[PDB]
């Protein structure tokens, strides 16, 4: 279980899930000053337009 944490780019860290966790997420959206994205643990959670793409194959968010 190992997931890196990029939030919006500006710099790629290291932090996996535990205690009882264990799902990588891939989110993001830019809206009329609303743009946003997180990659860290999550799964539930998708709609129509936005990018969302969950993983879990160790080190999957690349």
């Amino acid at each position: 279980l190992e997931c890196h944490n990029q939030q919006s780019s500006q710099t790629p860290t290291t932090t996996g899930c535990s205690g009882g966790e264990t799902n990588c997420y891939k989110k993001r959206w830019r809206d009329h000053r609303g743009y946003r994205t997180e990659r860290g643990c999550g799964c539930p959670s998708v709609k129509n337009g936005i990018e969302i793409n969950c993983c879990t194959t160790d080190r999957c968010n690349n």
